């Protein structure tokens, strides 16, 4: 088991997260509270060849995803609207997610998760034209 995603991270920044929220059409009481409840933003993955465990919690929440790249899972939106989602890679040590609703219309959603060269974690997530930006450290 050499070194790749797996481990434990936990978040060291976070950029643009608020705005990200507001075009998702969260309210601004609520924003501000997930900006404070973001900065305990923690990440725990498991990754087996093409397959993946990922595991992000706060204080008080906690979602669990398995995927496989290449193929469809279900999942949910940063604001919790159900969605199909699908895993790519994009280079060694990066993959991205295009995201559709499964109901409704709403904006254009996405992720994305890299390693650098110096042993970090980085989330993107985009909705529309807003792309916020979250880095990790090993734990
Ligand atoms: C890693 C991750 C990111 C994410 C961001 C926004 C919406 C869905 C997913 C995830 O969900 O892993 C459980």
């Amino acid at each position: 088991h050499m070194p790749n995603f797996s481990g434990n991270w936990k978040i060291i920044r976070s950029e643009n997260f608020e705005e990200l929220l507001k075009v998702l059409g969260v309210n601004v009481m609520l924003r501000k509270i997930a900006v404070a409840a973001a900065s305990k933003y923690a990440v725990e993955i498991k990754q087996e060849g093409d397959t993946f465990y990922i595991k992000v919690s706060t204080t008080v929440y906690t979602t669990e995803i398995n995927f496989k790249v290449g193929e469809e899972f279900e999942e949910q939106t940063v604001d919790g609207r159900p969605c199909k989602s699908l895993v790519k890679w994009e280079s060694e040590n990066k993959m991205v997610c295009e995201q559709k609703l499964l109901k409704g219309e709403g904006p254009k959603t996405s992720w994305t998760k890299e390693l650098t060269n110096d042993g970090e974690l980085i989330l993107t997530m985009t909705a529309d034209d807003v792309v916020c930006t979250q880095v990790f450290v090993r734990e």
